[PDB]
């Protein structure tokens, strides 16, 4: 049900944290294919991600979250990338707040007042609790995380 308006917005946030190069172009193509519904093979996408050079653990965690979110129907490296104790403790409070949000921007507004670590940890929480927030809310969190990372670059 996620329209292309939202999905293209997400593409730009996710790509903003990736260093320029042929790898980024490959990720862009894969993102486009997954978002369009032209690739539903999550296992291969996860193996591809896991074996990629250059990308930071957190970048891989974000990508893994985004793929899992957009493919119809757990992965240890994703959780490990997203999982800091103080960041984890704020993640639960944020998660509870996000459960009550509906929209992309409602979620983004709430999330942006949290640290990158807390946002990553909250993504970890949601990764193991798919369907407990709206897709827009999950994307709002991703984009808030990407915004903070890009602004620290």
């Amino acid at each position: 049900s996620s329209g292309m308006s939202l999905l293209t917005e997400v593409e730009t946030y996710v790509l903003s944290i990736i260093p320029s190069g042929p790898l980024k172009a490959e990720i862009a193509q894969k993102l486009e294919d997954v978002f369009a519904g032209k690739n539903t093979d999550l296992e291969a996408l996860m193996e591809w991600l896991k074996t990629r050079p250059i990308l930071s653990p957190l970048t891989k965690g974000i990508l893994g979250f985004v793929f899992t979110l957009t493919v119809p129907s757990r992965r240890r490296f994703v959780q490990n990338a997203l999982n800091d104790p103080n960041n984890m403790d704020r993640a639960v409070k944020l998660y509870k707040k996000l459960k009550r949000e509906i929209t992309f921007h409602g979620a983004k507004e709430v999330a942006l007042s949290y640290s990158t670590g807390a946002l990553a940890s909250c993504m970890g929480l949601i990764y193991n609790r798919m369907g407990t927030v709206t897709t827009e809310v999950a994307f709002g969190l991703v984009c808030a995380t990407c915004e903070q990372i890009a602004d620290s670059q």
